[PDB]
């Protein structure tokens, strides 16, 4: 399969999960400014919504939307935690966490919008603070990772988003459970392998 | 199961799907202003994120996030279209459409925010127009419903969101495929049954 990604963007989540699954994959860096693939072609032909990630499962079949991509990879892996039975409460918890990741992502996205005024920026920060508080409350110290004993796709996606906060030098020390989850994810060897593949430290 | 809903809100989507599935369900109207259940209790104890829908599967187990709720209902129904195999391309298409519904929903949500300035409102309208254009392009006249020959959860969710546009008297006549999908959904008897259950016409 082929993952369309931009360095450090939300596409790092499925990059991490592809690496953890150990399935063969190819990567394609997208220029999101010009909306072009690396050969100079039109990225809108790949994803008409214009976003990364997109996953080409095989020629002519491209899946968009992180929740879909993350679960497709999981269902085609051998990692049981990545692929709970549909209809099981575990599957619902997986989807619920991925849905919340989209909400968390949406709060952060406001921060990188162009011509962002200081006043508009304050509202973005307030929503980031609100979503981070909700993630923090949702995490339980009875669980090594978000959903329980096992690392799953949500963990990777939350860790990437929190990393955007780190990169922006936001103070996230009031969210120790969130920081601990990210620290745990960042130490996983297949996570480091994905970060390397994007030229990131 | 028990669905926590507000009249005409995004919770109408799983209300529709519960009705279509024919499984037994109870409804609970939430006051989102006071964040209270109808007995006067704290809705944050039900969903700490404060949103509808929430689905109590059984006492002590509440699922939040529309994508999770919609797929839980589908996986516990007898309707094959609602429950494609995990890992099948059909399941990925289902999740992709639900993920896009969240994006469409997010564009519309801006319109109902309090103290919305005329200028901020224009940007909201521009994003609604952009997301509606993307939905329109994603729909294919080869398909009776969004994903193909079969009505699915996405169809209900898109139809509810478009309905918010109708209620706001936005001109959506440049999106005929979207309008046709909604018209088709609104004529389904179990859809009308759900609308009735919320006191809606
Ligand atoms: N500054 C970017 C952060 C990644 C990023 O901002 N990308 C997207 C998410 S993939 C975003 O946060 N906002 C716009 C968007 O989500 O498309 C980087 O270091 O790569
Ligand atoms: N005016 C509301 C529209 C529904 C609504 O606006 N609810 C939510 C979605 S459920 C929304 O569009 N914005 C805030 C939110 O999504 O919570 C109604 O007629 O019920």
């Amino acid at each position: 399969m082929k993952l369309y990604y931009k360095v450090g963007a939300a596409s790092l989540a499925p990059h991490i999960i592809l690496s953890e699954a150990g399935l063969p994959y190819e990567l394609e860096a997208v220029d999101l400014k010009a909306k072009k693939t690396a050969d100079g072609g039109d990225y809108f032909a790949v994803n008409p919504r214009g976003a990364v990630p997109a996953l080409e499962v095989k020629p002519g079949t491209v899946i968009t939307q992180n929740a879909a991509i993350l679960q497709y990879i999981g269902d085609h892996s051998d990692v049981a935690a990545f692929k709970p039975a549909y209809g099981s409460i575990e599957r619902a918890r997986l989807q619920e966490a991925l849905g919340f990741c989209s909400d968390l992502h949406a709060a952060f996205s406001g921060l990188f919008a162009p011509n962002l005024s200081e006043e508009a920026r304050a509202g973005v920060i307030a929503n980031i603070n609100r979503r981070l508080g909700q993630l923090e409350a949702m995490l339980s110290d009875k669980n090594a990772y978000w959903l329980g004993d096992d690392f799953t796709q949500p963990d990777a996606y939350a860790s990437v988003i929190i990393g955007w906060g780190v990169g922006q030098k936001l103070d996230l020390s009031a969210y120790p459970k969130a920081l601990k989850l990210r620290e745990r994810v960042l130490a996983r060897p297949n996570v480091q392998k994905a970060f390397k593949e994007e030229g990131l430290n």
